[PDB]
């Protein structure tokens, strides 16, 4: 036994490469994703994020300067926990649950692990509340129900964050907890962000966590499993929360630059990209929750960035498949002024649509339609050498439901409004005025609802439907309102 390994093998390890805040350990073969390590000389901690036989990859949690080719590293047998909870409400985070907002410490009562396993379709009951993310594009055509998993995509500037912020916007109200994680964005344009979402009042029910552009690709690979932690606090106790994960196309590229740190071992150059298993995993642990769990939901708003709308590229390819719904933005909308610039015909959402209230059910069938019939005609319209009336009023009422599903942003609308202004659109209401003036008679329509009509507002809010005695009276509301508006 002179020489005889000394070592506990699954247990403990070896650093065998070390910098950049990384290290790559022989030994340690039986430690887990997200596992805490020690580095036993030096006391410092690390996360296991690779688990490459003998060549096991370490973020060094602090100081890696002190640590050495041939150091211990000791397996924790736990994974790392992150505060979370009614703590870190109104508060700005790092990955790790440090504040970032000068309030103070969080002084949290409760945590979780980054990493949990998604339960199974036991655990789980059908989606069956909505999701108001209060966009019209979205809560008629793509709507999102409470505990599924829906895609943002489409390349930049298209207006992926925009979407995202205003849902959180709407939250208000609506019993829901939003965790916001941005995922390498600029210091400075993350600033902004949370400006909006305080400016807004989404604070009060907002937490979120930031690994900037220029954080370390380890604490932007960290940030998303955070988050979630953060939002399955609330969802595992009888609540709904919502995770915004912004972006995935960063977080995608921050696992890459990990993964290429260290040097491979010589004589095996390549190990399997798992990055779809990756986000496989931290996307099931969306959930809509049975009751004996407590009824709680977590929603998941994934945000892809293409590139030339590119959605057969690899990271667009992974998380379409892994999601439940998506909603695809486009250059040339947002540049012909159709913002939100939403492709309603491509966008999807199966599990939201038997969520979807009753009154929005009741106008999306005819929008859905008669947006279909429009879009036909549009193949051959602007060469046709001549259409007939009927057509003609088909291409009309079409590019007056487009414009109504314009919006500004920062300005989400209550689904009982919503209702009854798309009403209007599928009703005709709106065919015999100019298109560039549907977006006035709108502001002046919903100014006019509350000034003389607030019980039919009232009334589809409170039944969640459109009975006939209030559709009644809603066309009585509406032809009087045309008697005075000013084309
Ligand atoms: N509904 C809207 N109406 C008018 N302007 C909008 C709307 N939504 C977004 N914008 C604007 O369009 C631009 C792009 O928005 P945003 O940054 O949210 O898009 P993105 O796809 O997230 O871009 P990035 O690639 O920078 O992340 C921004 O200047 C934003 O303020
Ligand atoms: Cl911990
Ligand atoms: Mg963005």
């Amino acid at each position: 036994k002179s020489f005889e390994e000394k070592i506990d093998l699954e247990d403990t390890g070896k650093v065998i490469q070390v910098g950049d805040g990384i290290a790559r350990a022989y030994g340690l073969n039986k430690v887990m994703v997200s596992e805490l390590v020690e580095f036993v000389e030096t006391g410092v901690k690390g996360v296991a994020f690779n688990l490459e036989e003998d060549n096991v990859g370490i973020i060094i949690l602090g100081e890696y300067k002190d640590i050495k080719e041939g150091h211990t590293v000791r397996r924790l047998k736990r994974i790392i926990e992150v505060p979370v909870g009614e703590e870190l409400l109104g508060r700005v985070v790092n990955p790790l649950g440090e504040p970032l907002d000068g309030k103070g410490p969080i002084n949290a009562k409760n945590f979780r692990p980054i990493e949990i396993k998604a339960p199974g379709v036991i655990y789980r009951k059908p989606v069956d509340t909505p999701l108001q993310t209060g966009i019209k594009a979205i809560d008629s055509m793509i709507p999102i129900g409470r505990g599924q998993r829906e895609l943002i995509i489409g390349d930049r500037q298209t207006g992926k964050t925009a979407i995202a912020i205003d849902t959180i916007i709407n939250q208000k109200g609506q019993g829901v907890y939003c965790i916001y994680v941005a995922i390498g964005q600029k210091k400075s344009a993350i600033a902004r962000i949370i400006d909006k979402l305080r400016q807004y009042g989404a604070m009060e029910y907002t937490t979120v966590v930031v690994a900037s552009a220029s954080d370390p690709a380890s604490l932007q690979y960290i940030a998303p499993y955070a988050g979630c932690a953060m939002g399955e606090y609330f969802a595992y106790s009888g609540r709904d929360a919502l995770v915004v994960y912004d972006d995935l196309s960063k977080h995608a590229v921050a696992y890459r630059q990990l993964s290429l740190l260290m040097r491979r071992p010589p004589g095996r150059e390549a190990y399997p990209g798992d990055i779809f298993y990756l986000h496989s995993r931290l996307l099931e642990r969306a959930v809509r929750l049975n009751d004996k769990l407590g009824g709680g939901s977590l929603t998941a708003l994934p945000i892809v960035e293409t590139q030339a709308n590119d959605i057969s590229a690899y990271i667009p390819t992974n998380v379409i498949s892994i999601t439940d719904g998506q909603i695809y933005l486009e250059p040339g909308l947002f540049y012909a002024g159709q913002r939100p610039a939403i492709n309603v015909g491509l966008s999807v959402s199966r599990v939201g649509g038997s969520a979807q209230i009753k009154a929005m059910k009741q106008v999306a069938g005819m929008l859905r339609i008669d947006l279909a019939q429009y879009r036909e005609l549009e193949t051959f319209a602007q060469f046709a050498t001549e259409l007939d009336p009927a057509t003609r009023a088909q291409i009309i009422r079409g590019q007056r439901l487009m414009e109504l599903l314009k919006q500004e942003q920062y300005s989400p609308m209550p689904v009982e409004e919503q209702v009854v202004v798309l009403f209007a659109g599928v009703r005709g209401y709106l065919d015999d005025l100019p298109v560039e003036e549907v977006r006035r008679f709108e502001k002046e329509f919903l100014r006019f609802m509350h000034e003389k009509h607030q019980d039919i507002l009232d009334d589809i809010k409170t039944k969640k439907e459109l009975t006939s005695e209030t559709e009644e009276k809603l066309k009585k509301a509406i032809e009087e309102f045309k008697t005075t508006f000013r084309v």
